[PDB]
């Protein structure tokens, strides 16, 4: 198990940015700028820095040219400069590796601490950042598919309760989760900023990064992203969706960048900011839980996910889930799901919903 | 082939209504009134008459209680009273069985002709109908999924070329179709009223009724129908969608009624009224032709459809398709589909798109 | 009163395009392309040919450099080539000026007739047109405010019943109108293609062209336009709206180009194509008739509209309306409108809705 | 001026509910249930308790029958039970009248303090409340105009900076305001929850309540409410809008209940949760500041607003504003506003925009 430090948690505001390593910077640029319409804060031969429509800090996304596509850092902003010190001491007491830089690891951040956390993810903590033009009323730039906010991260890790417990101590609150009747946990959603989440744990072989998620204003904006990809004839890059989530109640779409990093597009979850906000527990065999319309979850969503780096730039060793697999118990050959609890009509045995089995 | 008669064709305006036979009248009323929100023009213990938000003729849909779920009539409105006489002389010349009633076959229709057409579908032609209150500004009744118009029918029939020719002679115009490079035609779409269609031919064992289609104002209205069926826990009655059509460019959803009559919901196709409107031919192997975003067509959409009756009320017997099957050549075990013509990336051999095989 | 010719009427499909004379072509290009997002079929130093997102004929709008901002032609397409010959006989039998060109008056149009019609308007009729790439599934090119079709014209003319009869003989069919209890017709809406209209008549001093109208797919598209014009600090070129109409039931917005031609953006009216489509008459004092939410109609909407040209390029003389004016009787000093018939609460005497005088 | 107490401020989460006095309970029920489709958590002969689609606390709105229409209380929720003790001490130090009831003032709320604050408003602070079914996925019950959360209050007071300063000591952070260059502050917006506001200060005579505001999901939802009020022929109870704000960037509408309590509908403002959020100041004479599209602000918006009650159920005594009026210096006869600063095109002197005066 992971222990609670005596030293006090840093105060975390929100998820703020991610640094992804990409192999071909021109090819990733066409996708994140031309196709999806993020806005360039700064760029050179080695890096592109990008922000959503309504953001005032330097970037929400850094693309870094490198040899192996992988997550380099997930960054959280914290409330005061002094909370960075607090991060340092707190992870020092957990016995984790930490690396601090008073001018930052990337353009347009200042005093920053990166760490290998006890599940093996590169986490960054900062306050200082260069403010840029907030574009939020720049409706002369607005695209039909506009991405307005960075909303959350999603991490793959093989023991969900162990990760859950370490993130409650750091101050995150659980909003929803997926279990069975016999006490296995399959995923958990957890928050700092009063949306459904800032990061989430998906049971699975890790450490790996499942996705990063940007927000739209309205549901038609997500539809337009699917339409555009059809017109550019890259509909093979739409992995899953669009649809409505059970868990989180948000409208969604999952797409894939040229290195197969997964991006979610996401809108219209609910408010969680009150400390007794009711938690929601779904049964794993509930076919309405991940997609409310009962559409099947494509196998790659469970199996594929992005590698993560240590502080030296080497890939983290993968540790295998031993608990039950969500893929296996729902859509595999000995799996099942239901539409109405306890009813064999609109139940599925050994296959996915709507007439499909696994290819 | 089917001859062109000497007698002039009736002048058809549009699709107007369908009579469907249903087994349980209470359960059907629940689906169509309580779930879908259509408006009752009249009802009694045997029959319900339903119209959509913007319609002013008596009804767009008659439900009639009977022993076997089946289509009983698909109704086209003609331009003048005299075009009912022309429909009778026309189909008599083809040697088709006909029945004329001065007083209608259902309430709210006047002088009316039903026929067993040469493909064995029960067509009705009428001019006279009872006007009712047009509800088009009754925003006090508008639901979040309001169905606003009837749009079209879609018919299953073994020989599409044989079928389209007949329909062309009668004055329908082809707008789009689906073919391969060996000269097989799998489907054709055709209109009178200035949209992409008023009826369609889908290649398959027929005569069978594939679906009936209503439109909405906007795409979010269709999302609401899905969301609602989620909340009432009948997501197993969503067959296919929602998504964006290739053919027709409409936003779409397919659902099933308690007797497995399929209903499509549909919005935002394009204008076809000019007589030199350019026809679009899609290739059957093109994985964006039915769903533009490449999501797989569910098997039940190709195999299942509703029975139809002759005019003595017996089920029309089935004739098999001998021409190539669209299911078989796209997602069966020696099937093939592509995303980009000439590219092995984003192509599919012996399976469906996004990682699924046939259940 | 205008006679019905013995000769047969041309079969008109729909409105197709307008040619408008503009004064600075650069400044008009910035409006119709950069702000509004219409698609160039062709341009040179003197003309820009624009089309909407779903059009397959050559153009929905020609901008032509000229000394006087005006309407040059309003064009309707007919169903066959022989309907152009049909049109020529019909307007000759009215004693109207006609000019025919076998290769057209503008690019992308073939055999074509222009008339000074009996109301002094420039009507073009044609079949032949050059086909271009139908951009309807080009979502790589989709604007958040995309204009998807041409919907209709609106014409200002002094005597509306006189006009209406003429268009009925031509085979247009009236869908909605505005009258009062004293015999006056104020406006009228009429179709060939099976939407609420292709053209319409607004009582006023004319001939003038009141506006051209374009469709969007959804209501949010029309909002984006207003939000964009905000962002560019040209909100002052939003005349009226956005809103929902009484007449037509459509969501709407009116904006002004750089020569003050008026453009409407429109969506989600209803099907009119059955021949017993029920006509709706509104009373002129009904304050939900033009904006259903009862927002006031800005005076400039009643008073301003574009000059039109005769067939030699001269501005048509303007003839004054003698029947009562829709402005004077609703929101001028001696006007009246109501929210509910017979109810003093929510009625306005001598002023507009929501607290405003003119 | 209003002193910073030594006692610690209570930790305020958000606006939570308002209790409004109404004169006819059955007509107000018809407005708030049948027209707007809020969800009943409890009612009887004297009170109705109402919540929005995504709420899980007992109510966002109480309607209480009484002789005069007014605001009985605007309630904020605080993080812990201990915070209600802090609020009591804090306001006792300020010299303000306090009443603590351990069993609450209304149903579904437990331990609560109401206060007459220094600006004359009835504020409640509470943590304990009864939980009820969270209806967020009950799409079986979802209407085309669904109100999904309660968003904010807006208050009228005659000296904004004095009020600003009071709320800043309480933990509220200013996000946007309106000033001129003569020093004068006309209005200001502040928050706890990390949207643009939880309450706001509008310069004018008070104490009065300007409005309570509810959210929608999307912009078409707000449109539907206008369209529905047209079909019910109560478009005269649409005061102002729909529109897009400058300040806050939100899509908006303002409507009037049967007692002339004003309700905003509101969607799609921005995240403010970061402690260094850039503060935005608008010039008062800028005609895109309250309506981005430049539509005129109706005078009733500036001059009308609800009464408020003291803790005895009596009406506060109103206090005149001596500072410049926002109405007078924008849309009355010595006023002006611009579209583009330094430009006389699209300027209005002595009248409102789009061709009106008052
Ligand atoms: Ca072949
Ligand atoms: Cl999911
Ligand atoms: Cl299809
Ligand atoms: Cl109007
Ligand atoms: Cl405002
Ligand atoms: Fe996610
Ligand atoms: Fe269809
Ligand atoms: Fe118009
Ligand atoms: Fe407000």
């Amino acid at each position: 198990e992971i222990p609670k430090p005596v030293a006090p948690a840093p105060d975390i505001l929100r998820c703020a940015y991610a640094e992804l390593v990409v192999t071909d910077l021109a090819k990733s640029r066409n996708f994140y700028v031309d196709v999806l319409g993020l806005h360039v804060s700064y760029e050179d031969e080695n890096q592109i820095y990008l922000r959503s429509f309504e953001e005032f800090i330097h970037h929400n996304l850094v693309l870094t040219k490198g040899p192996v596509a992988a997550l380099k850092a997930m960054a959280f902003r914290v409330r005061t400069p002094e909370d960075v010190d607090k991060a340092e001491a707190y992870y020092q007491e957990l016995g984790c590796r930490t690396e601090r830089r008073k001018d930052g690891f990337v353009k347009g951040i200042g005093d920053a601490l990166r760490v290998e956390d006890p599940l093996g993810f590169p986490y960054e903590f900062f306050f200082e950042t260069t403010h840029v033009e907030r574009l939020h009323m720049r409706y002369d730039l607005y695209s039909a598919g506009e991405l307005v906010r960075l909303d959350h991260f999603n991490q793959v890790t093989p023991d969900v309760p162990r990760g859950r417990k370490y993130l409650e101590d750091l101050g995150f609150r659980v909003t929803e989760d997926i279990q069975d009747d016999e006490g296995t946990t399959y995923a958990a959603w957890m928050h700092r900023k009063g949306t459904v989440h800032d990061t989430a744990l998906t049971g699975g072989n890790g450490p790996r990064l499942h996705h990063v998620a940007f927000s739209t204003h309205e549901k038609h904006n997500i539809i337009q992203i699917c339409d555009k990809m059809g017109a550019l004839r890259i509909s093979d890059r739409i992995e899953r969706g669009p649809g409505r989530h059970g868990v989180s109640n948000a409208f969604y779409l999952y797409i894939l960048d040229p290195d197969n990093h997964r991006i979610e597009i996401y809108t219209q979850d609910y408010y969680t900011g009150d400390p007794d906000n009711p938690t929601i527990t779904w049964n794993v065999h509930d076919n309405q839980r991940r997609d409310w319309w009962g559409n099947p979850v494509v196998p790659s969503w469970y199996t594929e996910a992005s590698k993560v780096l240590d502080l030296d730039g080497n890939v983290q060793e993968i540790i295998e889930r031993t608990d039950d697999s969500e893929l296996e118990v729902t859509i595999g050959a000995d799996g099942f799901s239901f539409t109405r609890a306890g009813d064999e009509d609109g139940s599925y045995h050994g296959q996915a919903s709507k007439g499909f089995k696994l290819g």
